[PDB]
């Protein structure tokens, strides 16, 4: 597959962009991020046109709003989901991995 990226990426949203660093998730497999669709394997952007590209709305599965933060049942999973996972064994992250605001994700 392509090479993952050495330095954190831009994940824009309609107004605010949040920095994914991928080092952290060395562990992770890629298609728990990167997910198959028809099938088939993609690296593209998650707000690609024709993916999570509704930008602005907070729920759908073309939000992407929805698929990062949703905690709910999903088909794939999603930044919050995981991450309340890890905070539950790690509650010294939970602002880090979970906060609003003052996170790693949202300083
Ligand atoms: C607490 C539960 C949080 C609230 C409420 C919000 N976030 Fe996030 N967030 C993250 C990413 C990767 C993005 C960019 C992609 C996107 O969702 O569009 C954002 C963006 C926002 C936005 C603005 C949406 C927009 O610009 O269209 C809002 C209003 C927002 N977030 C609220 C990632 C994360 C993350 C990293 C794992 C955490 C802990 C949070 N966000 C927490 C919250
Ligand atoms: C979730 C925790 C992820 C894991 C695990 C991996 N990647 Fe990733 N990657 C993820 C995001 C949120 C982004 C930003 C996409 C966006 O909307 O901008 C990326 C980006 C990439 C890219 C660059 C594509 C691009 O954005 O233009 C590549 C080439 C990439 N990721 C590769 C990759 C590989 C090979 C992985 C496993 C070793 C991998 N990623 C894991 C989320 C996640
Ligand atoms: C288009 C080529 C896509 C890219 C690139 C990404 N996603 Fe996706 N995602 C897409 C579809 C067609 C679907 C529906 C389910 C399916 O697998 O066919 C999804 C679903 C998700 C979900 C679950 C949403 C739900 O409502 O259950 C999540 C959590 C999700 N996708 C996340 C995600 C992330 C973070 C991506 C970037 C790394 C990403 N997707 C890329 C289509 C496409
Ligand atoms: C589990 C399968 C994960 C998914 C999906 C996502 N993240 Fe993650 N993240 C995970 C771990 C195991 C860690 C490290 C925790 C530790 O023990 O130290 C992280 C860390 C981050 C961080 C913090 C990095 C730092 O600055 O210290 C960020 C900012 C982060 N993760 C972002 C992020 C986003 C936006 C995701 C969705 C695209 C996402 N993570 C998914 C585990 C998992």
């Amino acid at each position: 597959a392509p090479a993952v990226p050495d330095k954190p990426v831009e994940v824009k949203g309609s107004q605010k962009t949040v920095m994914f660093p991928h080092a952290p998730h060395e562990k992770v497999e890629c298609v728990t991020c990167h997910h198959l669709v028809d099938g088939k394997e993609s690296y593209a952007k998650c707000g690609s046109s024709g993916c999570h590209d509704d930008l602005t709305a907070k729920k759908g599965e073309k939000s992407l709003y929805y698929v990062v933060h949703a905690r709910g049942e999903l088909k794939h999973t999603s930044c919050l989901a995981c991450h309340s996972k890890v905070v539950a064994e790690k509650p010294e992250l939970k602002k880090d991995l979970t906060g609003c605001a003052k996170s790693k994700c949202h300083p």
